[PDB]
């Protein structure tokens, strides 16, 4: 009948996310040293399983549209899409990239320029190695997963007629007891892990919005100031989401896209143009060049660290974290396709504007902390990774009109990508109605909530080495059920080829 | 009518080996000097041949799995296979690996680290080398060549209805010609590099089993002593050949395929495991990465010297020497199949055993000489290399049973490896009958007691260094029939490709 | 009606020629400052679209013969091939390969060892890695764009009816519109080119072939004497053009064709014959190993200076110059192919010939420099680049009568190329007749005398610098074309896709 609650997965995901987070704002000083020590942990004991089931997802899904399964189509195999391509690429930004992209830009490479995970710092081959971590950090691994989940949604569901759902690449190994307590548990293990990715997002984004307000007016960093910035951050995408308005929306979203490649282009136009064209195509060359060995590198034979907890695992674990979210959303948009134009689409359209940000951000300030000797720039990476973009930023022409857009531009990229989560997580906890319409309004208000509680309570714990933690933590029961679901469709595709020839 | 011996090929073998056998065994000392010659010789006159033919083989059979060729089957389009792929793959084991894995696992690395072929030893490079060298010399080049002798004998003998032997992939070339002059020749040169194989491992087998006597019980190494060992470990392959059991027989060979996998787990989980998985995942990394440029490494730039000609090359003609007694063994349980599914089976299947066995056992001992400060057990590989797997494993807990257990587990597969060997080599010799049934009786003894006999006299004249020379001689005249058979399946393949659309 | 002249495009390609060539013979001394200028301001300026631009050639017409597009006939699906395979490899060479492979086989590796663009000179990693620029500069790059040329001229002539011109392949974008003023452009702006190609390779023999005349009699390096040789090979290539044999000149490139075989291998059996056999293999694994990220190396994070202006880039240039006419030369012979067949004819064919002749004259080089200590041969490669091939030959036997058969074959090889460079020239500037004949026969007259007064122009104002500037500064304008005519391409082959299953 009419759209509902799935009461046993959502007693089961609201269970477990409201009692870890009064644990945590109860006992701020117990909670900081165990997730510390659970970090250590896992970087050392689940470091290997992580980089090996990274690369399968993405193996698989390239020779999936390599290879003949490639020709099939992701509906009917008369029906035609239904979007312009335009408004299709246009999407995959808006849900895609978010406020973080700010906070990386230029700390991370210029951390591992003084303190390279092998080697010796302050030289030309630390450069030349920190622009390839960065590289490897946002590249192909990430939205490999991305499309594997997105493909793995829309074949069940509009080729079979099975509802749009996680449980439903289970169907071919147990039938109809994806209506069961094994399902059930599938779909509340997925919700734990968005949850706890979009508050890593959002802390990250207030320690980053709380800097610019410093550096314009003078505000301090306070305690009550990072609650008034959470429920500003949060009650504007809960408004935006309970309002039921999608052209303004979605033509807002095109304008900030276009403010974005303003100010990129602005950045290069005001720098040093011909070197940074030479480093772009230097980088792509050093990418492509180590691939296939990156993939695999633990650093096995050096001395003991834990600098793989840190910066390469936590990575995996996000993207991962994010799948489930991204996957569903580009879903709904792609009736109509076949899989390989939706695989080349989704991995090769939003790679190429994020490689370009990287590398032109952090191809800036690596060549003004060797050549032009800026080292209060270099030693702004290590003591406050907050301020490093404004410190840059300040070197330019009417530098306190670029920071005062750049703020700005920030918040409606958190804002549009918040917006576009509260609805697909109603959505992966209802049943029933029509399949092509979301969840009942009163869980979007409690999905957010519920986020905003648990990042006032890993920020008041330990600031950033918390939030990477607690993903770690709980990215670890779904990359099994991704292992899952790539066996259940892996023995579809198999009934496909004998019924294309019987 | 009935089965019998193909006298125009015994007598052309048998000439050579027994000639050849008493030369060395009358003039021992004169005999040591020229086989050391002729492996200084050999390594700087035709170490780019080798080199450049191992990578053929293993490109034509990727290339044709890869291809619409894959999708040929390998008897006829309607009937089906007759084995339950468990037990199908459970026999390439029996087959594939012998003693020699006991005799490699531990010295090998141990002599890469402190010796290398480039660079300086004692570090942590020369670790990273040599654990890189071991996956070479164990990876996918030896098993690709089994995979194209094998696909060879079974593509002409279950679609074109010819004889399962060498000399039938050359009827695309010279027709009825394969029952004369050219055809003999053909499979008089593929009984001598089989020979010169088996007689090898059984030589490495009674080095690596006379040090246990003696760790154990106190035996020394006396010269009437191994002339005990060779009988009793060829007297005891001989009488389970001639006895007609095969029941009894492959279902040991699982009994003993379970213990080795036991002994491997209490080898992981007695030691530094952590350590082991993260350098198990290195170790793929770092091969997977160096595999397109190591394949034509002959060190050119470098200082001469003789590394090449004890080595790589050594493993090439090894490899060679053993195809075709592996190739016509699987050539025999693969009726049904296609070509796709057989190639990446026997490319997969017994690859991945043998490269987690090198790695752990080779690990734990680098992790030892390096960190824990034991250079008695490094300076054992260099001039004692049959010791050093018992002086690593007199280090672990209730040591004296474990020793007792690796001494069992390495005879038996000894004999499971040459009883299969004596049955080929008597149908690789015989005439007539049933395309399914094997070769006379009295010539299994005879291969049998010739192997004995060319293995007592290259021990007894240079030890170890007089095989490596006498394998890398006789499988010379056998790569260039490989490259001829290669010619007639590629000319095979084009009539297919017509036929299908004309 | 009648062949005819193309008054649009001569008038355009011939007012540029004659206008440039004039200011450089009356103003020699302000030509070569401003030509010197230019040389570096491109190599900073516009080095990374260079080398973007030519892997995008090479990525395209591999990955379209490895796909089911292979399998399209050059012509009609019903019509056969006009030759014989052995008349089809060997019109090849012809065209080809010519003079300036004489005067880089010795001079330009021992420029590298030296003179690195990274690193310390004189040791044994430079030399492995000036064998490896060597290789690059000569392999799979240049011949993967004679073969796109190629491709996209058959295509639309053999299957579509269209004429023989480089305009054709712009028809899928304008229509009609490829017979007025947008399509006289693409064929005036692919003469400049080739005409100034040809004037550097003439130039470079020029230059080849004073020496000779030096050592073996004594004449003098005068300008005088430059304008004599000048005289003899064009008067020589004009003579064999208008006088209309074919017969005699197919023949006479074949005799040529023999008797640079029989140099080669006397060079490799009067020398050092394992050392040459081994670097061999091991320039090849070397080769294959770097080619992924060689690629895109501009050497971005080292000491800005100019090396890339005068090496990499100025040969992409000279591929690129050059691709117009070998492309229409292979294209009027390769009627009834199929597109898998051609290319990786043109692949593979003329290319084992190239990578063999460079790696044993080079390490023939290396070798006598740095292990017999002749100094005065390396130093002569950086004073005197025109000189350094005779003295390496002076070391050999009968080094008197091995010098005059190689200047005779160096003359041969450089006519047999430019009598087939003004047939082309004079075809692309004709139009009627029937699409399988040539233009008028005044035209070759003219194309050969400008091609002369280029040459001379450039010479006298600052030798090897302005030949090597004038081509970069050339060569930019057709870059682009080429990007457009891989889109008209794409867009015919997905009509080819529809028709073939609707
Ligand atoms: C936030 N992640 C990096 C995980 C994904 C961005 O789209
Ligand atoms: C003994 N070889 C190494 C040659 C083959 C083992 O299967
Ligand atoms: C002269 N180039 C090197 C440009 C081409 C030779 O065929």
């Amino acid at each position: 009948g009419t759209v509902r609650m799935n009461a046993p997965v959502f007693y089961f995901a609201a269970s477990f996310i409201l009692i870890f987070g009064i644990i945590v704002i109860a006992f701020p000083q117990a909670s900081g040293a165990w997730l510390l020590a659970a970090q250590n942990w896992a970087a050392n004991t689940v470091g290997w399983y992580y980089m090996m089931v990274m690369t399968l997802y993405l193996v698989f899904v390239v020779v999936t549209a390599l290879s003949g399964f490639g020709k099939i189509k992701l509906g009917a195999d008369h029906d035609e899409p239904e979007f312009s391509y335009l408004s299709w690429a246009g999407m995959l930004f808006a849900a895609g990239i978010s406020i973080t992209l700010f906070f990386f830009c230029v700390s991370e490479p210029l951390t591992h320029l003084l303190q390279p995970p092998q080697g010796e710092g302050g030289t030309a081959e630390a450069a030349r190695q920190g622009m390839q971590l960065l590289f490897l950090h946002w590249g192909l691994h990430g939205w490999g997963v991305f499309a594997f989940v997105g493909m793995a949604l829309a074949y069940f569901a509009y080729r079979h007629n099975l509802p749009l759902a996680l449980r439903s690449a289970l169907y071919p190994l147990i039938g109809k007891r994806i209506n069961g307590p094994i399902g059930y548990a599938v779909d509340g293990f997925g919700i734990i892990a968005t949850i706890f990715g979009l508050g890593a997002d959002m802390g990250f984004g207030v320690l980053h919005l709380n800097s610019g307000l410093d550096y314009l007016f003078g505000v301090p960093h306070t305690q009550w100031i990072q609650v008034g910035l959470i429920t500003l951050m949060m009650g504007a995408a809960i408004l935006v989401a309970i309002a039921g308005v999608d052209k303004g929306v979605r033509v807002m979203s095109d304008i900030n896209m276009l403010l974005a490649c303003a100010l990129l282009l602005f950045v290069l136009f005001a720098g040093p143009t011909q070197h940074l064209l030479n480093t772009l195509v230097q980088n792509i060359g050093d990418y492509l060049g180590a691939l296939p060995s990156k993939s695999f590198d633990v650093y096995a034979y050096n001395k003991p660290s834990d600098w793989l907890g840190g910066w390469t695992v936590f990575y995996w674990a996000w993207w991962i974290a994010w799948a489930p979210f991204v996957g569903l959303f580009i879903a709904r948009i792609s009736r109509g396709r076949t899989i390989r134009e939706f695989v080349f689409g989704v991995l090769l359209i939003p790679l190429g504007f994020t490689l370009a940000w990287m590398s032109i951000f952090g191809n800036s300030a690596i060549d003004q902390v060797l050549n032009h000797g800026m080292a209060a720039l270099g030693q702004s990476a290590i003591d406050d990774p907050s301020m490093t973009l404004y410190l840059l930023l300040e070197t330019y022409p009417w530098s306190k009109t670029v920071i005062a857009v750049t703020v700005f531009i920030s918040f409606v990229f958190f804002v549009t990508s918040a917006d576009s989560g509260t609805v697909v997580l109603s959505t992966l906890s209802a049943k029933g109605g029509n399949p092509d319409e979301d969840g009942p309004k009163w869980l979007r208000v409690f999905w957010g909530v519920a986020t905003a509680l648990i990042t006032s309570g890993l920020l008041f714990s330990g600031s950033i080495d918390a939030l990477k933690s607690a993903v770690v933590l709980t990215s670890l029961p779904f990359s099994l059920i991704l292992l899952l679901m790539m066996w259940g469709l892996h023995k579809a595709f198999v009934m496909e080829s004998q019924r294309q020839i019987a």
